[PDB]
C-alpha cells in the first residue's frame, strides 16, 4: 500500500468552489482527501443526511450515539488551520485516538504520531480520573 505518512493532499479547485475554507466545510475537504475512510460513522451519516433529505444538526452529538471510526475537529484557527482527529469511539463515553491530520492552508498531511500520543494521554487522564467518581456512591 501506499505510504499515507509521506504525502501532502491539496485540491484548490475545490476550496474556490467553496468561497474557501470554514470550520463548517472542512471536515467535507477532508473528505475528498486520501486521508477519509468510508468505514467511519461519518460517512454512514453523511448517507443517511442525503438518502433522506434530512438535516441532522450538529456532528458531534451524532457521533455520541455511534461506535466505530469517526472524525471530529479538535482545533480551530480559522482562516489558517483546522486539526482533525482519527478516532475510535468505544461507547458514549470513551474514545481511543488513532491519528491526528492538519489541515494547514489547505495542506492536509498526517501530524507526527506525538500529537496522537499527547492526544491519548488527555483522554486517558480524563477517562481514568470519571472511573474514579463512579466508585464513591
Amino acid at each position: 500500500h501506499m505510504d499515507l505518512t509521506s504525502i501532502q493532499w491539496r485540491m484548490p479547485e475545490w476550496v474556490q468552489s467553496m468561497g474557501g475554507l470554514r470550520t463548517e466545510n472542512v471536515l467535507e475537504y477532508f473528505s475528498q482527501s486520501p486521508f477519509y475512510s468510508h468505514k467511519s460513522n461519518n460517512e454512514m451519516l453523511k448517507m443517511q443526511s442525503q438518502f433522506n433529505a434530512l438535516d441532522l444538526g450538529d456532528l458531534n452529538s451524532q457521533l455520541k450515539r455511534l461506535t466505530g471510526i469517526q472524525f471530529v475537529i479538535i482545533h480551530e484557527r480559522p482562516p489558517f488551520l483546522w486539526v482533525i482527529q482519527k478516532q475510535n469511539r468505544l461507547n458514549e463515553n470513551e474514545v481511543k485516538p488513532l491519528t491526528v491530520y492538519f489541515v494547514c492552508n489547505e495542506n492536509i498531511y498526517m501530524a507526527p504520531n506525538a500529537y496522537t500520543l499527547l492526544a491519548t494521554r488527555m483522554l486517558n487522564a480524563t477517562y481514568c480520573f470519571q472511573k474514579a467518581l463512579t466508585k464513591i456512591e
